[PDB]
């Protein structure tokens, strides 16, 4: 597995300064990334694989936190998959403002949120621009990068204040084309031989 | 969620190729009493600021997990858990504060940069503990504070009060 070519990007307003994150089985992540990876959409929705999980660190322990993500372009381009290669084959058409995926289990303590992962399987993506399920809209053979944000509460520990802040992270290996069916038969494989079930 | 002039900044790795055969092998950094500069250096060329406004940056060394390791049989191994994983020192580079096309003219050098062993050290230098992995994070403020950071996952490291692989202290040259 290369590490990607890309460093690791982070966004930290004071007071989120001493907060780190890490990636749930990033060598997974690696491997896929190599290959170049690919998630499926539907009008239903899928699930992601492989799923996005992170363990955080330095929360403040009873400081109450929002976590949640959203699903970013990652350049303005559209892809085509021929010949083994991604080819850029012309310019992104632009799009929704990315909806958020809010974790289930937000508003939570820090201390909840460090007690174990902070997992985002049942985060869904559609290529229905009508989805009417607050699921994240994606165009098929755009590429994505799946952003980490944290919001920490003010000092009566409740947001609404203009004393909220904010961590954006970026992981550049969890970044993907939509598709909607696989067009490389090794991510195809991977998924499959990976498949936890 | 805004970042401010800052969604524009990129970063590029000086030497990368050598860091990435220097991560596949397992970065070692050797610290002593009176601190020892990183190799490789850390260097990186910066693009996308706002050409000219104050900008600081600066670099700190946190853990990039918490165990302790051991090297036997040709080969790293976790041992058991860390002491501490911060609150740590930072090195704020020379130049800063500075503006944004001072800061991208020419490679931005963390070379003076030096890692010591001696929890008393008064000069300044970050204080690693030996057998614990690291992970060099480089910061960037813009002159209610903000922080872009960039991390190269490749740049970690295990500190080592000296080399331990034989790959390291055999170095072949025309192999690995
Ligand atoms: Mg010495
Ligand atoms: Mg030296
Ligand atoms: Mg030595």
């Amino acid at each position: 597995s290369k590490s990607p070519s890309s460093p690791q990007a982070a966004f930290t307003q004071q007071g989120m300064e001493g907060i780190k994150v890490f990636l749930h089985e990033r060598e997974l992540w690696l491997k896929f990334h190599e290959v170049g990876t690919e998630m499926i959409i539907t009008k239903a929705g899928r699930r992601m694989f492989p799923s996005y999980k992170v363990k955080v660190t330095g929360l403040n322990p009873k400081t109450k936190y929002i976590l949640l993500m959203d699903i970013v372009p990652a350049d303005d381009h559209r892809y085509k998959f021929a010949d083994n290669k991604w080819s850029v084959t012309g310019k992104a058409e632009p799009a929704m403002p990315g909806r958020l995926y809010v974790h289930p289990d937000s508003p939570a303590t820090g201390a909840h949120w460090m007690r174990q992962l902070v997992s985002f399987q049942k985060l869904k993506l559609t290529n229905n621009h009508l989805d009417p399920f607050g699921h994240i809209i994606l165009n098929s053979m755009h590429k994505y990068q799946p952003r980490l944000h944290i919001v920490k509460a003010d000092e009566n520990n409740g947001f609404g204040s203009k004393n909220t802040a904010f961590c954006t992270h970026v992981f550049p290996e969890t970044a993907f084309i939509a598709v909607t069916s696989y067009q490389n038969h090794k991510i195809t494989q991977l998924k499959i031989e990976n498949n936890p079930f």
